[PDB]
């Protein structure tokens, strides 16, 4: 049984999709199954009229990173009424029928970045830089980050001189919110709570114009090769490394899985508002200036001739 698959993801514009776009695709040709994949360049409208066309052109399993995850209820009702099953890929999609939802554990990852800032800033001006406000997995990253903050913000030890979310996930719109926000606090930060590696370099870079950089902790996600680079280098203070490869595989069997009929194992159940998904979960991994080699050069996330391969030169 070949089964057809369709792969409907957001963007490519952050380091980690294109390999969970290249490591899905191996491993679910390996598995026998036909793939086409699709960007919508973080357009909600596009991502719809792509997943449609793959709806007409027959597939038997959509694989859907959302872009916006509150939109994409009736592009899912199309799909179940033609026997089609859908996996929702890191991203929860709301509202909607879907039969399975595999990521990494996005609360544990919030609690990660928060936990190393309090590590070294337990008093001062925090700021919480947020993610898409359209992408469930930016409000889980903000309620993972706020149980370790509370009781902190409770005692009057930390306080929060500012929240804004990022559009996009960009590094520009995360440095123009950075430039404001020091503006704003007349550069009186002492933390930020970036949520992924992108916005933190965008953050960094007002923070270099400042003279503050590698004197504010922030945080990160994805453990970008230039999140590893500023982390070794000071100016950021740790990110959440998240094995793409395992995500990837085990959502291609998945989706082989569903094409065949089969009903894959879950860890648990999430609401998304209308039913309980099926879901798994991955274990995501603290890094930081200590650990780098243990983490992602010993996997070959990034290996040290990546590392120290010259760019421009
Ligand atoms: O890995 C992160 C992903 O989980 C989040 O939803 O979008 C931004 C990425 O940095």
């Amino acid at each position: 049984k070949e089964v057809k698959i369709g792969m409907a993801i957001d963007d490519l514009r952050l380091e980690r999709w294109q390999k969970d776009r290249d490591i899905f695709v191996k491993k679910a040709e390996s598995l026998g199954a036909k793939v086409f994949v699709q960007s919508a360049n973080g357009n909600e409208e596009t991502q719809m009229s792509q997943i449609e066309n793959m709806i007409n052109r027959g597939v038997d399993v959509l694989v859907i990173i959302p872009y916006n995850g509150q939109v994409l209820s009736n592009v899912v009702k199309e799909a179940k009424q033609e026997g089609i099953k859908v996996l929702a890929y890191d991203r929860m999609i709301n509202d909607a029928d879907i039969d399975f939802y595999i990521s990494f554990d996005n609360e544990k990852v919030g609690e990660l970045q928060a936990k190393a800032l309090v590590d070294i800033v337990p008093q001062g001006n925090y700021f919480l830089m947020g993610g898409s406000p359209v992408d469930n997995n930016a409000k889980l990253f903000r309620a993972g980050q706020m149980k370790v903050l509370k009781p902190y913000v409770d005692s009057g030890k930390i306080k929060v001189v500012g929240d804004q979310w990022v559009d996009g996930w960009l590094p520009e719109n995360a440095l123009k919110i950075m430039e404001n926000a020091l503006t704003a606090n007349n550069n009186k930060i002492d933390a930020v709570v970036a949520s992924n590696d992108a916005t933190a370099g965008g953050a960094i870079q007002a923070l270099s114009a400042q003279g503050l950089s590698g004197k504010v902790a922030i945080s990160g996600q994805d453990a970008d090769l230039a999140g590893i680079k500023r982390i070794a280098a000071g100016t950021q203070t740790m990110t959440v490394y998240k094995p793409i490869t395992l995500l990837a595989n085990t959502a291609a069997e998945i989706a082989v899985e569903l094409g065949n009929g089969q009903e894959p194992k879950a860890d648990t159940t999430l609401n998304n508002g209308l039913k309980d998904v099926p879901s798994r979960l991955l274990t995501p991994i603290d890094v930081n200036k200590n650990n780098i080699k243990d983490t992602v050069i010993k996997d070959g996330f990034h290996k040290e001739s990546e590392l120290h391969h010259h760019h421009h030169h």
